């Protein structure tokens, strides 16, 4: 048995090719991706799912956002800027950076592929309690723009977890194998990848000739995602509030989370039909707030933000050198493709252009991963 794993910022995914189809293996809590998360307390360590939900109880130990450390140097210009912005402590050890959480009462130090390691080991034992037996080979992936010492950071994090990583793989090569793109015969295609999640956008030009694949391109903005647009929903329904009862809730945490969690679920109730309700009860001071939006609204909302997408996939097929008539295929990866008028201004800039779209788009990456496990295997 051999496995793919989509090793992801925010979340991770596993998966098996068994039976002729590939299975994306479901976790001890059900879910098809693991948080890639890992909170030290008092008395134990949790991964995924687990220190998700304790982030808010100890958010100064509970660490994320590893795969943005994972083969830089402490004064990266990367390292630097997100630091700013995380509970936890980074360190600089000699030039390479340490998260270094209190655990048990003594305060320990660890590397990134450490903490990498703790997600793999997790996604290890995911497939292995699905599989019933042990689990050892896989295929990893990483981003095309990843250098050589984030790609050996990433093999280590494996062979740490007791992983025999068959391959570290691109994840817009693991997304077009997925989708098959790489037995179609005869003349060199170009495939752009717009791989759109939750909190990062990338754009990647592969040629393919021949199943033989290449990276043409990297672009992508690196904040942006699904994140922005739920903001983008919670100021029209903040100012929506202050109009018709004249009050600002901005001030109240807790009226705010109420308020930014049911707009991230209404907005993806909005890709799937054409408006959506809210009925959150004494939000604010024992105001109650029923409300609803249409998609026409909400894509109103993010109007700017849905069309700077394209920048990139401009920026991208300069730097490749390919007119957007020559992209033979498009494919859409990260749950935020999901939005429709996303894949309509794709589909319309690439001059109505098909997109391939039919494999979920947050399991894509771990498809392709663990398809081309099995070939490997
Ligand atoms: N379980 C689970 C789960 C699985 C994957 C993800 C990752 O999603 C990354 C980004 O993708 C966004 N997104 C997602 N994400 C996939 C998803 C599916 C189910 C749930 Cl409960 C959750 Cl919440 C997220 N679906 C979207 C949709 N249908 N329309 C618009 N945006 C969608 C999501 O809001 C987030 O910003 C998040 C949760």
């Amino acid at each position: 048995p051999a496995v793919g794993i989509d090793l992801g910022t925010t979340y991770s995914c596993v998966g098996v090719f068994q039976h002729g189809k590939v299975e994306i293996i479901a976790n001890d809590q059900g879910n098809r991706t693991t948080p890639s998360y890992v909170a030290f307390t008092d008395t134990e360590r949790l991964i995924g799912d687990a220190a998700k939900n304790q982030v808010a109880m100890n958010p100064t130990n509970t660490v994320f956002d590893a795969k943005r450390l994972i083969g830089r140097r402490f004064d990266d210009a990367v390292v630097q800027s997100d630091m700013k912005h995380w509970p936890f402590m980074v360190v600089n050890d000699a030039g390479r950076p340490k998260v270094q959480v209190e655990y048990k009462g003594e305060t320990k130090s660890f590397y990134p592929e450490e903490v990498s390691s703790m997600v793999l080991t997790k996604m290890k034992e995911i497939a292995e309690a699905y599989l019933g037996k042990t689990v050892t080979n896989a295929v990893v992936t990483v981003p095309a723009y990843f250098n050589d010492s984030q790609r050996q950071a990433t093999k280590d994090a494996g062979t740490i977890a007791g992983l025999n990583v068959l391959r570290i793989i691109n994840e817009p090569t693991a997304a077009a194998i997925a989708y098959g793109l790489d037995k179609k015969v005869g003349a060199e295609r170009n495939v752009l990848i717009f791989d759109l999640g939750g909190g990062t956008f990338d754009v990647s030009i592969l040629t393919i000739e021949d199943g033989i694949f290449e990276v043409k391109s990297t672009a992508g903005d690196t904040h942006l995602g699904g994140e922005d647009f739920d903001n983008r929903m919670v100021n029209h329904f903040i100012a929506e509030f202050k109009r018709k009862h004249k009050k600002d809730i901005s001030e109240n945490k807790r009226a705010v989370r109420r308020l930014r969690t049911a707009c991230e679920r209404a907005k993806r109730t909005l890709s799937s039909s054409t408006q959506a309700s809210i009925e959150i009860d004494s939000l604010y001071e024992g105001i109650d707030f029923y409300t609803s939006i249409t998609r026409a609204r909400f894509e109103e909302l993010n109007a700017d933000l849905f069309r700077g997408t394209l920048d990139p996939v401009e920026k991208a097929l300069r730097d490749a050198k390919l007119d957007k008539s020559q992209i033979h295929d498009i494919v859409l990866v990260g749950g935020s493709t999901r939005i429709p008028k996303i894949q309509k201004l794709l589909q319309d800039f690439f001059n109505g252009k098909e997109l391939n779209k039919s494999i979920n788009p947050d399991e894509a990456v771990a498809y392709g991963a663990a398809v081309q496990a099995a070939i490997l295997s």
